[PDB]
């Protein structure tokens, strides 16, 4: 879908990130790396979140090089991890950087604020 003739070039607003939510804070980056078994990604590519206690709110942001790896990571959407449903949303790097620094305010994926 051309989506309007603008002009290709340097990665601009490209989907090269995937946010994983609805996961148990019991697991750590290490475990997460196992869930993505099959895709060629580095450990530093996945940034796990943490809270005052460290456990974390149960979320992580993955950063891939190109969509070639993203389109594949998004294929595991709505997957079961440790007996818990997981939601993977694809977003542009920019969005990832913003979130990583300042996580969601309200949150929609899973029960965050009762």
């Amino acid at each position: 879908g051309s989506s309007g003739s603008s002009g290709e070039g340097d990665v601009n607003s490209a989907k090269v990130c995937a946010h994983i939510t609805n996961i148990p804070f019991s697991i750590t980056k290490m475990d997460v790396l196992q869930f993505l078994e099959g895709i060629p990604v580095d450990e530093n590519a996945v940034h796990v979140l943490v809270d005052n206690n460290g456990q974390g709110l149960g979320q992580a942001l993955v950063q891939f090089k190109n969509e070639d790896d993203a389109r594949k990571s998004e294929r595991l959407h709505r997957k079961k991890l440790n007996g818990r449903e997981a939601f993977v949303h694809v977003v542009t790097l920019e969005d990832m950087r913003e979130i990583e620094k300042n996580p969601p305010a309200q949150g929609k994926s899973g029960p965050s604020s009762g």
